[PDB]
């Protein structure tokens, strides 16, 4: 549970928003990518892996399972692929702070800092960058 | 001293790779640049301070005091720029890794990845990565 993802991609203003979910905690890694490819998901992966236990990822169709290149990357990073399994908060919050950034990717990593920082209904109990540290830290 | 980050950049096959180390545990963050600016900086501070707790960045020159994007993205996240404070242990790993990864940015993450996961003189005691998650996870 500690090292468990969801995978999935989001659009927005012709762009594509690579995001991986902490399933336990809610927390969020996001990239924006000039086109979706294997070689670009196999780098946002060895970098997540890099930063946090990556153990299993999850994704919700088959574009994953076609990359030579995703494929080398799990192998490399010690990463299950599995099949079957926060996009429409995350545009939300895009969609709040668009006009504080002249690039999206700037306005995807502000919404990521928000969604990561901010308590459940503003108040209390810890933000999803503190869930997630705690779970990884009771190993 | 949970929040308290080091900055610097260092240079390979003509390329620059930006470097954030977490001065308490030796956990490390890079990014492969196209080039040195204001807002690449800006950028990589703002995707660092969304995913760890980011209080205060020392470096060592006068180069990130002069970026006015620097500067917004520092008031943005509630970093506090100090002046005063690895490099050659990363470039040492991607020596290590260089063939593995047709790309340098690659060979950097793959770098990354075995620095923030090996354990001191291979054996005992924690990583980096597991370094930096107790440090946070004792607020
Ligand atoms: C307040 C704040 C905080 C962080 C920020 O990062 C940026 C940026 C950037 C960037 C642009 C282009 C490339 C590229 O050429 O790929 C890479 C990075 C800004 C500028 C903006 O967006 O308002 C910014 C502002
Ligand atoms: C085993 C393994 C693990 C992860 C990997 O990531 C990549 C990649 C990539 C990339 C290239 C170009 C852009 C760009 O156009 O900016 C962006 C990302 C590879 C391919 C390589 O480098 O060997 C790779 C292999």
């Amino acid at each position: 549970s500690p090292g468990i993802w969801q995978l999935d991609c989001t659009h927005l203003e012709g762009k594509v928003i690579l995001v991986a979910v902490h399933v336990a905690s809610g927390y969020i890694e996001a990239e924006v990518i000039p086109a979706e490819t294997g070689q670009e998901t196999a780098y946002f992966l060895l970098k997540l892996a890099g930063r946090w236990p990556v153990k299993t990822v999850h994704t919700d169709n088959g574009s994953n399972f076609t990359s030579t290149t995703v494929k080398a990357a799990c192998e490399w990073a010690g990463i299950k692929q599995e099949f079957g399994i926060s996009n429409k908060e995350l545009k939300k919050i895009i969609g709040q702070v668009r006009d504080q950034a002249e690039h999206l990717k700037t306005a995807v990593q502000m919404a990521v800092f928000i969604h990561n920082k901010k308590r459940k209904g503003g108040i209390g109990g810890y933000s999803a960058g503190e869930r997630i540290v705690d779970i990884i830290a009771t190993d």
